[PDB]
Formats: structure tokens, sequence, C-alpha cells
RNA sequence: AGUUUGGCUGGGGCGGCAUAUCUGUUACACGACAACGCAGGUGUCCUAAGGCGAGCUCAGUGGGAUCUCACGUG
């Protein structure tokens, strides 16, 4: 329809909960930034339980490609949101194709990515705050319709 | 040897504090109003838990793998 409605990534969170804090933690951390090349932030409940980023851009959509591959391009029907956004996670880093270093060891993580269309700035600017609004919103049906058009697969 | 050995009090004593004080109610829509009336507090604590600028939004609920989106008059 309308040349600005096109569905677009928004971003891609990479989310690591070791549940604990010390070299476990570092070793994360490190990790985390040779993977997505972007300094990375600890989250806690005080307890340091867990390390997370978030990446947006062009970035975002190699490291998405590389999740999926690994994913083997399919996923449930289950994984979506009514929202508009989906998720998943893998188990080993290495199966990533990174090194591996018998240092570090084998880590998981967990991938989230938000689609949205290009007028979202509006629920968000500081001035004139308003709501995006029913029709341009992001339905469960167009995301799943997405994801079938390009890196196509998935299961009910 | 000299002197003292509290008060209030449905007698006095034992008990309690109604002995200096703060909130709601008794209290009768200005103000004031008693009982050993009712439900509870006070003798402390804080170089920040004081002063100001900026940024942000809480309790909770729902959809997804601590992270993310939406709602959310308190
Ligand atoms: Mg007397």
């Amino acid at each position: 329809a309308n040349p600005m409605r096109e569905i677009v990534v928004k971003k891609l969170c990479i989310n690591i909960c070791v549940g604990e804090s010390g070299d476990r933690l570092t070793r994360a951390s490190k990790v985390l930034e040779q993977l997505c090349e972007q300094t990375p932030v600890l989250s806690r409940a005080n307890e340091k339980i867990a390390v997370h980023c978030t990446v947006r851009g062009k970035k975002a959509e190699e490291l998405l490609e590389k999740g999926l591959k690994v994913k083997e391009f399919e996923l449930k029907s289950y994984n979506f949101s009514d929202t508009g956004s989906f998720g998943f996670g893998i188990s080993e880093h290495i199966d990533l194709g990174i090194k591996y270093d018998p240092s570090t060891g084998i880590y998981g993580m967990d991938f989230y990515v938000v689609l949205g269309r290009r007028g979202e700035r509006v629920a968000h600017r500081k001035r004139r705050v308003s709501r995006v609004g029913f029709n341009h919103r992001v339905r469960k049906e167009e995301a799943m319709k997405w994801f079938e058009k390009v890196h196509d697969g998935i299961i009910f």
C-alpha cells in the first residue's frame, strides 16, 4: 500500500543471565563485547546478576542472520507476541562460529527483536507525545508474514 | 539527735497515668467542649534522610526469551 508502511527491525536485545557476580560475569561481559563490537551494561536485581546490550542498525541485521542460521531458520508459532515482536535463544556461543578459547568456556544467550513502522517516534519524543494509532500498530499476523517473506520457515 | 517518707482516684490500698505533650473519633456541618472514654504515638533518628538544577515514573496487570512491549488518576 503506502510507501511508508514497511516493517523494519527496530532493535535487537541480547541478554545473558548467568545468575552470579565475579569472574563469570567478567567473561560474559567480554564475550558480548566481541559479539556485537559495542560496550555492554550490567543489570542487577545490588547482586549483579546479568549482563545485556541492545543493538540497532545494520549490525543488528547481521547478528540476527547469524542467530537464525544456528536456529535452522525455523521458529515456533507461539514464539511470537501480539505486540509484534518475537524472540528465541541459543545455547552455545561456539556454535555461533566464534573461536573457542579454553578460558571463557561456553555460554548461552537470549535474542529479542522488535519490529515496527516509521511512525513510532511520536510516542517517544519529549514534546507533544501522543499515541501511535490502531492501524499503524504492527499485529502478530503481520509479524509472522514478515518472517515468512524474509528468512522463511515457521511451524505452528 | 533532727527531719522526710508525691499526686490523681466512682472511699483508701494494690494496679494504671487520664501528671508535660501529637493524630483520628467522641464533638451536635464557624470556633470552643468532659470522663481511670475509644484506636494509636512522643523524650528519638538524619552531612544527608538538609539546599538546588536536570532526567525519569510508581504499585500492579497482560503478551513474549533478569530482558522487551502495551496499559496503568496514584
Ligand atoms: Mg491521695
